[PDB]
């Protein structure tokens, strides 16, 4: 495209993102270019060291075989690439997940990580998918949500609710009235970056935005989802709200048009780093008092 010219430009200087990249990413990266573009966004291009390590890691046993197997059995099992249990896709998926469990000695394999691994394997080869997965967990900071009995996740829930008070006040008020807290609905959004419940078309666009702009885009998407469906939530009771989040909400985004308007709104509902850091500080101060 425009994409072709952009990639030529980028390859003249892989150290610096071209000025028009963020605007082109906002519209969605083409499927066939995501393998390359995701690697470049994440800052790995021929990351030889991680690939060398990976080749050793795959010879080691995982102490989390059972968790990994369970997750893989629920990871896009009908998809053409993953449906053959002896296929290359499923083989690669196991190896990546096991390798990760051995690589991150402190934390190990994280529940749901197979969905993210699978998203990456849908667009690039195995060894590169491992590399990108590591960068998402370590550099972008996904693994931080799993430390300290999920303390940073709890922080994100607090942040989401403060943002809702501000940008979706009617919905915030209603959720207060029915005592529905974010931990009851937003956990998989954050911990899996939407990979575990939303349709792939939408999920790929989310990764495009997340790799370009950072892990904070989960807030933008969260607010876009809540604002778009708020009228199906405002008059519901507790059970009703949960049922909506579990069944109807992901079903809406099977439509490509619905998913495109959602990512547009998410980008438009962008939240500043300054604002997020304020709310993070508020949460930390609060936790210190009660401690
Ligand atoms: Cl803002």
């Amino acid at each position: 495209e425009t994409w072709g010219e952009l990639l030529s430009k980028w390859h003249l200087n892989l150290n610096v993102r071209p000025k028009q990249l963020s605007s082109l990413v906002r519209n969605g990266v083409p499927e066939a270019l995501r393998g390359e573009v995701w690697q470049l966004l994440a800052g790995c291009h021929n990351n030889d060291h991680l690939v060398e390590k990976y080749r050793i890691l795959i010879t080691k046993e995982s102490p989390q075989d059972s968790a990994i197997t369970r997750d893989i059995n629920r990871t896009f099992p009908a998809h053409d690439y993953f449906k053959d249990t002896g296929g290359d896709g499923q083989d690669s998926l196991y190896k990546i997940c096991k390798a990760y469990s051995v690589y991150d000695e402190e934390i190990g394999y994280c529940q749901g990580q197979s969905f993210l691994a699978a998203v990456l394997l849908l667009h690039m080869p195995e060894e590169q998918a491992f590399s990108v997965l590591v960068k998402i967990m370590f550099d972008y900071g996904l693994r931080e949500l799993f430390k300290q009995n999920f303390e940073d996740l709890h922080c994100k829930f607090y942040q989401l609710e403060r943002l809702m008070q501000e940008y979706i006040p009617d919905l915030y008020n209603h959720f207060l009235d029915i005592s529905l807290e974010a931990h009851m609905y937003a956990s998989q959004w954050f911990l899996t970056l939407f990979t575990a419940k939303f349709p792939l078309y939408m999920v790929f666009h989310i990764i495009d935005l997340l790799l370009c702009e950072g892990i904070s885009v989960i807030f933008n998407v969260a607010l876009g989802l809540l604002k778009t469906s708020k009228d199906d939530l405002l008059l519901t009771d507790f059970e009703g709200a949960l049922k909506f989040f579990r069944v109807q909400l992901p079903k809406r985004y099977r439509s490509e048009e619905n998913a495109k308007k959602l990512m547009e709104l998410a980008c438009n509902m962008k939240i500043s780093q300054k604002k997020l850091k304020k709310y993070e500080k508020e949460y930390h101060t609060m936790r210190e008092q009660q401690a």
